């Protein structure tokens, strides 16, 4: 009886500027901060047993805002980090087609196998998220787990938990300022909530 | 750019008694009516141009309550009907195990191939929902479609739209009193919301 409460970090400056966000630092905007504050209200009644957060500061900043009233052991997991884009970090799609046309166009036509320049390909990234899924049995005695991460990770986590290939991650888009939930009972994952802005209740 | 707003009908007396509820009539309770009235408040700002509904009066009753203010002709689609349970309609699992032991035991163990007594099996039920997916192109010029149906249909619809086998329908459970949304862009289906109790806004 394990419920994973999925949370994507708030809106960042890189989102407003339409840049690639990977391991590079970018701060939460004023709206992204208030999104995490509203989530603190919407999940105030949930008694989490553990917080799982990415190494990136914008994720940890969100986790702190959702748990302002409270105090709870937070665990920092590098497998929850967004895909590493290498030389493409904090750069726009229009500029990459002119400054790195050869590699970037191959990425646009076959993102599953083309590797971003000096970055992390999709195969290695999906293996890293798969490593986190195999690691969830370590938390078998926690009932409610809060997971603060990024859209590429959370969409892939949903896809693989309920048995789809990694390439099907884009059938699920998780949004900022919302929360999602997935239940795992006897290694069977059930998507219960996806992108809710309502008050969450334990069950 | 098609968005299907999915709504399962509210709580019924059959739900209160824990009975198999398929094609047999069963009324909304006072709570099930209140669920549809709250959904009317949640979706007040969504400009539906079409409402798809099953033949069951309890689903049409829900659609009328969700759209009390608006005027919008309800299209009655028998493919959106719940699975037909035949002689098992409006009966309890505790009683069916004794009175129809051989057939009901087979259904509990091989539910994807065993036929409910004088009912419709899961193969014919999945083909029927598949038939509904095939004629979705008839609604290509509508943008916000309200789909009022039942849990078996809506779970199977989501699973098949994003490319999963019919038997994976139980990785998604559509709850009562909530709304879900799936977007279809160039024959690619995206699950955007699953069982929300928050205010909905159209894309
Ligand atoms: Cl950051
Ligand atoms: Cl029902
Ligand atoms: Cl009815």
């Amino acid at each position: 009886a394990m419920r994973l409460w999925l949370i994507r970090h708030g809106e960042t400056q890189a989102n407003i500027d339409g840049l690639y966000s990977g391991h590079a630092p970018t701060p939460l905007t004023a709206r992204g901060i208030e999104q995490a504050q509203n989530l603190h209200t919407l999940l105030h009644g949930v008694s989490f047993d553990l917080v799982l957060c990415s190494e990136l500061e914008r994720a940890q900043h969100t986790a702190r805002l959702v748990l302002s009233d409270r105090q709870l052991p937070v665990q920092i997991i590098p497998e929850l980090n967004e895909m590493f884009f290498g030389d493409w970090e904090m750069r726009h799609h229009r500029d990459l087609m002119q400054e790195d046309a050869e590699n970037y166009s191959a990425w646009c036509n076959d993102w599953q196998h083309a590797i971003p320049t000096n970055g992390e390909g999709f195969q290695a990234f999906s293996q890293r998220v798969e490593r986190f899924i195999a690691r969830l049995s370590e938390f078998q005695h926690y009932q409610n787990i809060l997971v603060v991460s990024h859209q590429g990770v959370l969409s892939l986590l949903i896809a693989r938990l309920i048995g789809m290939p990694a390439e099907a991650m884009w059938h699920f888009r998780v949004d900022q300022g919302c929360w999602s939930a997935i239940d795992i009972n006897q290694k069977f994952a059930t998507l219960r909530v996806l992108n809710s802005r309502a008050i969450g209740v334990e069950n």
